């Protein structure tokens, strides 16, 4: 009876054990520890670029996890490929998102990562950044494209897991983006992100002063921008938890109205299972069926027509 989004763990850091071929093991100890000159000698003695430990990282994806800004610009100087990815399936861009390390996630995009790729945990850059609360590496791949809607293969996003982690700012950004100002949960309602709706709802049990039926200004509730923007996913969440159906806002408007103004078929289809008013009307008279006609939205008339 829980709403858990998983969260990314990083790579080892073996690298860092002082001891107390092998040539390898020192050449990725040096590394570690950001040792450019160190590096290249072993580079021009000829050390294999793409040298790696038992877990995938080479020397790439340990100066970007430490931060080694001048070191992550040699190696791709030198052809290390910026994108090869660790067992888990991380590039060196997961890497240093998930630390926090900024400038170096600046000199990856720069040089052409991959800013959206997902690991085999199906994790992006962002989710990392949000799940760590790097709040300028957020901001920073916001700024460059990434997509805040890419996610695990169970729906989990960015902000699921800022919301999770209890991070307010990285929330913040979450929500605020792409934005030139609704509630959380209707903007969780208008991406249609199930998990973020499942979390935000999870302290108001039992219709009318519940969080899932809270208005905007034009007294609009999650449910009408879910059935606006054609959302069923998270539309069936929100009337599992207790949405009202016929909620009207200003001018008698129902999520039916809605849903049928907009040709959105499927929504329609689930808001008459749960039992909406097939027959309401605006304050100036409006059917689900008049608004659908009004917009030559013919696929709902018909369905709306059968169903009389």
């Amino acid at each position: 009876s829980t709403v858990t989004v998983p969260i990314a763990v990083g790579e080892s850091d073996f690298e860092n054990l002082n001891t107390e071929s092998d040539s390898n093991a020192s050449f990725l100890r040096a590394a570690r520890a950001g040792n450019l000159d160190k590096v290249v000698e072993y580079l021009k003695g000829g050390i294999d670029i793409n040298t790696c430990n038992q877990n995938g990282l080479n020397a790439l994806h340990l100066a970007a996890k430490e931060g080694h800004v001048g070191l992550v610009q040699e190696l791709l100087g030198r052809g290390s490929s910026v994108d090869s990815a660790t067992k888990k399936g991380n590039t060196a861009l997961h890497i240093a998102s998930l630390a926090g390390q900024a400038e170096v996630v600046k000199v990856l995009v720069k040089e052409g990562a991959n800013i959206n790729a997902q690991s085999q945990n199906g994790f992006t850059p962002l989710y990392m950044a949000a799940q760590e609360n790097h709040i300028d590496v957020v901001k920073y791949l916001l700024e460059n494209g990434a997509n805040q809607s890419t996610a695990t293969e169970d729906g989990f996003t960015p902000l699921a897991v800022a919301l999770q982690q209890g991070h307010n700012q990285a929330v913040a950004i979450l929500l605020e983006n792409d934005t030139k100002r609704l509630p959380a949960l209707h903007i969780a309602a208008r991406k249609d992100d199930t998990k973020s709706a499942a979390l935000l709802l999870q302290n108001d049990h039992n219709q009318s002063k519940m969080m899932v039926n809270r208005t905007t200004e034009s007294g609009f509730t999650p449910l009408h921008i879910a059935a606006h923007y054609g959302n069923v996913n998270v539309a069936t969440l929100l009337l599992n938890r207790g949405a009202a159906v016929d909620f009207t806002a200003r001018n008698g408007i129902t999520p039916l109205h809605v849903a049928s103004k907009r040709g959105n078929t499927n929504m329609v289809k689930l808001l008459l299972d749960r039992g909406g008013q097939i027959d309401a009307k605006t304050r100036d008279g409006l059917t689900p069926l008049h608004c659908a006609a009004r917009s030559g939205h013919d696929q709902v008339v018909e369905l709306l027509k059968v169903v009389t």
